[PDB]
């Protein structure tokens, strides 16, 4: 007889996601929250069905990661009508209604993108010729994909030699990143750098660079967002060049907010998780007690009131 939480996950498309799923499950047990976890498997209709199912179960609070910004109108009005508060985690919505969710816990995707773009720009400062950028876009319609594109675009904007000569969705998967990169290796001859919006896509792209007998991290540079275990290991080994952290360990704050919310306590409208970036040497030093350092970084989150 404790707080009942219903979480509707996107799927398990990346390492970041699988880390997030573990953080949400583990944090619920330690907080003593009755979690009703649901895996949509990368399809919005199954997140919608899961949200509708949580109302019929009579849960105290609902939380989910909006796979894509649009198509939640009705489900959020059903929750507002049912009186179940809503918390958005790691992805935002595009809603035409007033007070449909309590707060959004996530990172500043535009700055994750800007920081990545400004690194490419800082590296190719003395370039006397053009520098060819390739871009592996995340799931079409997802809040981080749009924002990271817009951000990266701005970081690049202050250097005319940088040109995104190609850009295409890789669905935030390793397989998806491989396909699009092998397809780019055909269509584009000169590729200086690839900007993966999720290091799983950049890992698939790294396999495709190796498969086409080219040295990733030397011949073609890779810069990605997330800083997963595998992503961070590649950077530490020299296969990647720059990584911008997106912290998956929301579990603990998601519970704290779920309890505050459920008891009618005001919570800030935004909870922005921090970010940092690593070159190769930094990746080496950052790998050791990683999950402790990440949990420490989240306690330094900030609000927008
Ligand atoms: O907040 C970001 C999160 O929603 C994104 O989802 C994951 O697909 C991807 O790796 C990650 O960047
Ligand atoms: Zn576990
Ligand atoms: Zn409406
Ligand atoms: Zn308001
Ligand atoms: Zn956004
Ligand atoms: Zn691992
Ligand atoms: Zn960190
Ligand atoms: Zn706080
Ligand atoms: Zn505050
Ligand atoms: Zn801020």
């Amino acid at each position: 007889g404790a707080l009942t939480l219903g979480f509707a996950q996107v799927g398990a498309e990346s390492g970041w996601r699988t880390a997030n799923t573990e953080s949400i499950k583990s944090a619920a047990e330690e907080a003593g929250v009755n979690l009703k976890f649901a895996d949509a498997n990368g399809e919005q209709e199954k997140q919608i069905s899961a949200i509708r199912s949580f109302i019929q179960q009579g849960v105290d609070v609902i939380a989910f990661s909006p796979v894509v910004r649009t198509g939640w109108d009705a489900v959020l009005q059903e929750t507002k009508n049912a009186g179940i508060p809503v918390i958005l985690t790691d992805r935002a919505v595009d809603t035409q209604d007033t007070d449909v969710y309590k707060t959004f816990i996530g990172a500043d995707f535009i700055e994750e993108g800007r920081r990545a773009g400004q690194w490419v720009a800082d590296q190719y400062a003395s370039a006397t010729g053009p520098v060819n950028i390739v871009q592996l876009e995340g799931t079409t319609g997802a809040d981080p994909a749009i924002d990271r594109k817009t951000g990266f675009a701005e970081g690049i904007s202050k250097n005319p030699n940088l040109k995104i000569v190609a850009s295409q969705t890789g669905d935030f998967t390793r397989s998806g990143g491989k396909q699009v990169m092998e397809a780019f290796l055909k269509s584009t001859p000169q590729i200086d750098v690839v900007f993966a919006q999720n290091d799983d896509m950049g890992l698939g792209a790294m396999e495709a660079i190796e498969a086409a007998g080219k040295k990733p991290g030397t011949d073609i540079k890779i810069v990605a967002v997330d800083a997963t275990h595998d992503g961070m290991q590649a950077l530490a080994d020299g296969k990647f060049n720059y990584i911008v952290e997106c912290n998956p360990l929301l579990g603990p704050e998601l519970m704290d907010l779920a309890k505050k919310v459920a008891a009618g306590e005001p919570v800030p409208e935004r909870v922005v998780t921090p970010d940092e970036a690593f070159d190769q040497a930094q990746a080496k030093a950052a790998l050791p007690n990683r999950q402790y350092k990440l949990a420490a970084a989240l306690e330094h989150h900030h609000h927008h009131h």
